[PDB]
């Protein structure tokens, strides 16, 4: 596990940079598919996986990967920070500054992170007893990221989208 | 497109935080699968897609998404920054500090980013003339992120993993 302060800081910066490159590449893949370039989309999705590999390597060098219950707890802490601190503040600043698209994107994320934090708390209670959770399907809204388990709502309560547009993970 | 300086800075921070949450959840899904929690792994992958929606929404509110050739150009400039500036300095700092694990993760990423820069350069030449690239498959080394289009060596030239272990996008 890396211990020296400067190299630790640089691998945390590199983990952010790799995670952003991967994310930009998944967003560009979808745009290339929409524009009629399916092979460039394939190239972006494949290079996004290579950046997952680099990010995972820095993450494990920093000692941040544990077992499932401890990884759930990292998710609980992150999501609870976003719910209680980061997105309420960014949303209020965007409203104060009149930036309506940012009010919308922070509101979309904040309503979904409240659900994420509770789903991870429920999962950790099972994994702490050595049990997997009992969920068949997870539905995610492609507009806002609202998240629901086992049945999609008739429409998304955050953006209005109909049940039929949810993306299903089974 | 967001224009006020503080809201833009907060949506850039939120894009990085969403990107890192998505990356953590992909890393945790693989670990949950390894440990015998398939339904928790499914939950982490579905929530990772929700954080891709959140990140994409902030990135579009920032005005950073364009057409395919301009997205490839963002890719060329980001890869070239990692190749010429960021990873050579982080790898020399880790060497100077004795942090062998960080020398390794930065060396793995730098050798792959040299390839990703040239692949995006070749793809943008095509996309600028309205052509897709012609590729059948892309191979990614799951240890180091070495990347090869259509033909790959029998062993990764960076870490020596056998081609049977490469992840294939086709
Ligand atoms: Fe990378
Ligand atoms: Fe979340
Ligand atoms: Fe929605
Ligand atoms: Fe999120
Ligand atoms: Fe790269
Ligand atoms: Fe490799």
């Amino acid at each position: 596990v890396v211990k020296r302060t400067m190299t630790k800081k640089f691998l945390e910066e590199a983990f952010a940079g790799e995670s952003m490159a991967h994310m930009r590449y998944l967003i560009f893949a979808e745009k290339a598919e929409q524009e009629g370039f399916p092979n460039i989309a394939k190239l972006f999705r494949a290079i996004a996986y290579a950046e997952f590999v680099h990010a995972k390597n820095h993450f494990i060098a920093l000692g941040k990967l544990g077992k499932t219950p401890e990884n759930l707890q990292m998710g609980i802490e992150g999501e609870t920070f976003e719910v209680e601190e980061m997105y309420p503040v960014y949303n209020k600043a965007a409203e104060f500054q009149g930036e309506k698209e940012a009010v919308r994107t922070t509101h979309y994320a904040l309503e979904a992170e409240k659900i994420h934090a509770e789903l991870y708390r429920k999962a950790k209670e099972k994994a702490e007893k050595g049990e997997d959770i009992e969920i068949k399907k997870v539905y995610i809204c492609p507009i806002c990221g609202y998240t629901a388990v086992d049945e999609a709502p008739e429409y998304c309560p955050v953006c209005g989208a109909p049940k039929e547009k949810f993306v299903v993970f089974e």
